[PDB]
């Protein structure tokens, strides 16, 4: 009910708007994603996924408002894209980037199990509640996937962030959602540092197919680049699934607390 709805003339992000506002229930505070008819059928489909998930990993939606603009608002995360944030904040201990990224793959095992791939994994699409406190947002792209298949097929095409088989069969899985996370990792543990810097998206998948990847960050626990690499295994079937690096994250999560 859009006029218990209140937003602010200026923008948090751009490229529509992504705008904060407070919506009354006490009061909460709240993020609306502000949007040819097309479009809406997306924002639609966006909101009827996040609908379908409940985790504490996940960024939580409210609803859909219709009003000036087709609009889309949910519960909302102070401090923003974990990119962004990590680059302005480098004082940031890996011992809490490990916190943050085992989060995420915890919200990425639940989505695994719901059967649901995701497809934009990646720092901009993490926000944090607070500083140890991380949600995956953004899910303009996922797919519920069919119950008798692993993986949602595409027609004709955000290249740097995806599998081999994604770019070449236009097949996403979880598996190919694991690739992402890697990349997602190795943003990370480079304080928000884009992927693959200065290279096109052709360069890119030409490089790993020679059977390249990129080098570890500066500051990285060896365990931590070594699991991107296992993240960034070739073979959809050799690359671990979510509950598998989950595992690995929090057995490794433990071992550096105390
Ligand atoms: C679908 C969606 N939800 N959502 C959101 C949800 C909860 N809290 C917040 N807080 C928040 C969200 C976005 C923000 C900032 C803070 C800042 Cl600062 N800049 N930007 C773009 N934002 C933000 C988006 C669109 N963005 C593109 C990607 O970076 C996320």
């Amino acid at each position: 009910d859009r006029k218990l709805l209140t937003l602010e003339d200026k923008e948090l992000g751009s490229g529509g708007t992504v705008k904060k506002g407070y919506y009354q229930m006490v009061v909460k505070t709240v993020a609306v994603k502000i949007l040819d008819p097309a479009l809406k059928d997306e924002l639609l489909a966006e909101a009827n996924v996040m609908q379908q998930l409940d985790n504490p990993y996940i960024v939580r939606m409210i609803g859909i408002c219709e009003a000036e603009s087709w609009m889309l608002v949910m519960e909302m995360a102070e401090l923003g894209p974990l990119n962004k944030y990590l680059q302005q904040n480098r004082h940031v201990k890996d011992k809490n980037i490990i916190e943050l990224v085992h989060q995420v793959s915890m919200g990425m095992k639940y989505l695994e199990e719901s059967n649901f791939v995701h497809r934009d994994l990646a720092a901009r699409n993490v926000l944090l509640v607070t500083q140890h406190y991380a949600k995956i947002s953004d899910f303009g792209l996922s797919k519920a996937l069919r119950a008798d298949e692993n993986y949602y097929k595409a027609q004709t095409h955000p290249v740097k962030w995806y599998a081999p088989e994604c770019i070449n069969y236009y097949k996403f899985s979880s598996k190919s959602d694991v690739w992402s996370f890697g990349v997602l990792m190795w943003e990370a543990f480079s304080y928000g540092q884009k992927p693959y810097r200065g290279m096109k998206g052709s360069e890119v998948t030409a490089m790993l197919e020679k059977g390249e990847r990129m080098g570890c960050p500066a500051g990285c626990p060896r365990e931590m680049y070594d699991l991107m690499n296992l993240c960034w295994t070739y073979d959809v079937e050799n690359r671990p699934g979510f509950a598998a690096v989950e595992l690995r994250l929090r057995n490794y999560y433990y071992d550096v607390v105390n």
